[PDB]
């Protein structure tokens, strides 16, 4: 069952064996992935998070981010540790009380402390639209049509060297899959469809690192949503999905009744499908209960290309139709050396006092904010452009902005910008050497918004900056509840920190 929009959510430690190998984890709702949190557009969500963690090897503090939800007027509820709050300590709870006006689509939630989400704290978050403009394109859209793609590690995250090329041990599809080494024939996930019906498959990357080449043997996929943004229909036979991205696609159950492989090939870790790695099963009602015998093509004739996507609504692009054609045009220098990432010459290391609390305590320019050099102010009611030229090791890097979605004016692997009708999204691959992926948005949401690579190992190694959007209006726009004001005193007392 789905939970929400008003619900408790307990965060616990438990052993799990999603690929046959037992290890302890950090779980929401007792499962991997966590339960789906759901509601309708404009609803009030109140997710009271109970931190019941006791195993220090995965951290006993926690904080949860609602990925892709704008949090307008509720910056304090966004979740990134030391940006919008101090962590919740064990044996305490915290009500994330916010609203979702003007958003409907496929999202997710995850820990936003250190690399803790890699240890298991990740689940789907779906905001349905009772008047969805795509409703007539499908028959079925429910918890059974969510497809999660996850990387899974046998080593605990706090034992992964900072700045290293860290590699997974299994791909999990809906929580199940097989290990790349010492492979055992552990259970595969099954997605069941009825011949003749059309399904809104909500594809969610909950990855900590790899991108996946996702396909379904014998089937194609008609994209209708990108990171929460309704799209024009785009039919593809393969989707390369980067960490934290989401797509809705229509699956037409129009092939013969049978069993078909579902494939998710990561860019690192195990290559291919030997022993049923990187796989799940699409089963038609009435099919024999047996593994598929289908094969992939040698090459995919209609892969997703990001410049082919266009919004369903007339969203346009803010600003003027040329590079630098914005009120505040930025170019970030994105680099890696010696195990650490940097942005504009500064490697991100979380501050002792969360950025939001520094601003509410009176610090009002970005040079007064800590970490020094890691906070850039943005002016209010302005068009912002951010060029993100690639080249830093460990690519392709999927960059994500909190508090906002953005027009993708220039995409990976294509030097031509689009000032007319590019897709809008919230996480974007910045591509390869010589690319100049560029995003635009308008500043109508006061507060500190994290910008970072969504390969969690890279964020841990410093690949982040904070956009302090409209510092002067942050306090009036974001009144804070007493329970939020209590978080840093409690956390600092528990950890013997002075501030
Ligand atoms: C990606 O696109 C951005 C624009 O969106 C390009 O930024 C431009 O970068 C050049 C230098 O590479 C800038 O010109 C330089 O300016 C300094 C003075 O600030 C001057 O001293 C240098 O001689 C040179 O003129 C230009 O200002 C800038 N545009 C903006 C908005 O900052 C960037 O080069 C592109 N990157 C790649 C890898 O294609
Ligand atoms: C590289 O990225 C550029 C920019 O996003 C892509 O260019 C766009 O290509 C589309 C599709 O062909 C062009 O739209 C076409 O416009 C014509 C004339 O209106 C229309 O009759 C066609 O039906 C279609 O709508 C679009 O104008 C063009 N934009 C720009 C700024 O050049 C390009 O396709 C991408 N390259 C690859 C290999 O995908
Ligand atoms: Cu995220
Ligand atoms: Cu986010
Ligand atoms: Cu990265
Ligand atoms: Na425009």
């Amino acid at each position: 069952a789905q939970i929400g929009p008003v619900t408790d959510l307990h965060i616990t430690n438990a052993n799990i064996s999603p690929d046959g190998f037992s290890r302890p984890a950090v779980l929401a709702g007792g499962t991997f992935p966590g339960p789906t949190i759901a509601g309708n557009t404009g609803d009030n969500f109140q997710i009271t998070v109970f931190n019941d963690l006791t195993d220090p090897s995965m951290l006993t503090d926690t904080s949860i981010h609602w990925h892709g939800l704008f949090q307008k007027g509720t910056n304090w509820a966004d979740g990134p540790a030391f940006v919008t709050q101090c962590p919740i300590i064990t044996g305490q709870s915290f009500d994330y009380n916010f609203n979702v006006p003007g958003q409907a689509g496929t999202f997710w939630y995850h820990s936003h402390l250190s690399t803790q989400y890699c240890d298991g704290l990740r689940g789907p978050f779906v905001v349905y639209d009772p008047n969805d403009p795509n409703a007539s394109l499908y028959d079925v859209d429910d918890d059974t049509t969510i497809i999660t793609l996850a990387d899974w590690y046998h080593t605990l995250a706090q034992q992964e060297p900072i700045g290293a090329a860290i590699t997974a041990d299994a791909t999990l599809i809906n929580g199940l899959g097989r290990s790349f080494t010492n492979t055992t024939a552990s259970p595969l996930s099954v997605i069941t469809v009825q011949s003749g019906k059309r399904y809104r498959m909500r594809l969610v990357s909950i990855s900590c690192d790899p991108n996946y080449l996702f396909s379904i043997d014998g089937h194609d996929m008609t994209i209708i949503e990108v990171d929460g943004v309704n799209s024009q229909q785009l039919t593809v036979d393969q989707i390369q999905i980067f960490a934290a991205q989401r797509y809705s696609f229509v699956l037409n159950a129009n092939q013969p009744v049978g069993n078909y492989w579902i494939r998710a090939q990561p860019n690192s870790g195990g290559q291919g499908f030997d022993g049923g790695i990187n796989s799940a099963i699409l089963r038609y009602e009435g099919a024999t209960v047996e593994d598929p015998t289908t094969t992939a093509p040698t090459t995919f004739s209609n892969p997703l290309v990001e410049t082919d996507l266009h919004p369903l609504a007339d969203l346009g692009v803010p600003g003027q139709p040329f590079r630098g054609g914005a009120d505040d045009p930025l170019v970030l220098n994105l680099a890696f050396a010696n195990g650490r990432f940097s942005i504009d010459g500064v490697s991100f290391v979380p501050p002792t006092v969360p950025v939001l609390l520094q601003i509410l305590s009176g610090a009002q320019n970005a040079q007064d904010l800590l970490p020094a050099g890691s906070v850039i102010s943005l002016p209010s009611n302005s068009v912002i452009e951010v060029a993100l030229p690639a080249g830093a090791a460990g690519g392709p890097h999927p960059f994500h902005l909190h508090g906002h979605n953005f027009a993708v004016v220039q995409s990976a692997n294509n030097a031509t910008p689009n000032y007319v009708n590019p897709i809008w999204r919230d996480t974007v691959s910045i591509g390869g050497t010589g690319d100049n992926v560029t995003i635009r948005f308008t500043t109508n949401n006061p507060g500190p918004w994290f910008l970072h690579c969504h390969i969690d190992w890279h964020l841990e190694a410093g690949f982040a900056i904070v956009f302090a959007e409209d510092i002067p209006d942050t306090a009036s726009a974001n009144p804070v509840p007493q329970a939020w004001s209590d978080l840093c005193p409690a956390y600092d007392q528990a950890h013997n920190i002075s501030t």
